[PDB]
């Protein structure tokens, strides 16, 4: 299965509707530029993310992450690059709910549900549940992953410079 | 007149309602912590701002600025501090509309309406109108001010580290720290 132009358009339209439902104004030019990634894994609705970048420069970045129901962001970390410390980010759930996993003691009875054969590539299990208004901050170079709840989620990212191409994923099949 | 605890509570409640109308979730703990400033000028509803800080650290900052109808943020700039370049910020109008003024050729027929006797302390007049979804970025140490439209405005800030206490205002009557 492959990320086609038709799948991308469908995903953009779904994400645009979710943003509208959450009352988040988006320009026509931004609507066209929403990034759709299946992380190269060919199952967008299982592993994938729809991203609106508000601003990204050498000094700060802000994005809106849209997630369809139970969409999963595969495990990654944002490493130092040259003398750049690496991206630190704060997430704020805006709508729906998200299950975020970071290093720490495994939480019993985690909310996330991962395909059995992909569990090997999820290694952190300390759970943070974020509902609308709630936040959490990930230091640079820290492993993390997240899955939206059964209605999906919109999660804001506020961070230092983003360099998506340099992110390191646990799953060696991922191409960002 | 001075900013009392009752005036602060009233302003917080109004700003909370405006956030709810814009569907922006805020926690009970954030409701108590919204900053209300009249910039020390004693006319909150003319000059003033209601601020929710989402995050502010050495590496980045994000805030929600709530503005009542025609509330004005007095002219200031975010200067370098030591070796810190100074705050760069991007504004994004979320709701309502805002009239932002930056250095440049004065725009004829500006939308803003400033009290006659305070005009002397507004020195930049190049107009940027932001409606919901629209953004503008102010480089560090750049003079700027803004006024909300007749329905008010909610404006997001995304920026490098914020150090409000170091901001320099054109109006010498302003005290940022209440
Ligand atoms: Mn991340
Ligand atoms: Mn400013």
């Amino acid at each position: 299965m492959m990320l086609t132009k038709e799948l991308v358009k469908e995903a953009r339209e779904k994400a645009i509707r979710m943003l509208e439902k959450a009352c988040i104004a988006i320009t026509d030019e931004e609507k066209e530029k929403i990034e759709v990634t299946d992380f190269g894994l060919g199952v967008l609705y299982t592993f994938g993310l729809e991203i609106l970048v508000y601003v990204n420069n050498e000094r700060y970045c802000a994005k809106e992450l849209v997630m369809f129901p139970r969409q999963i962001c595969p495990e990654h970390r944002h490493p130092p690059i040259g003398s750049y410390l690496g991206k630190q980010e704060t997430f704020r759930c805006r709508w729906g709910e998200v299950y975020l996993y970071v290093p720490g003691t495994p939480t019993p009875n985690p909310r996330a549900r991962i395909p059995e054969e992909k569990k090997r590539y999820f290694t952190v299990w300390h759970e943070i549940v974020l509902r609308p208004g709630e936040q959490y901050t990930i230091p640079p170079n820290t492993l993390h992953w997240f899955q939206a709840g059964d209605e999906g989620a919109i999660v804001s990212e506020f961070s230092s410079q983003s360099i998506d191409e340099k992110d390191i994923f646990t799953d060696p099949n991922v191409k960002r």
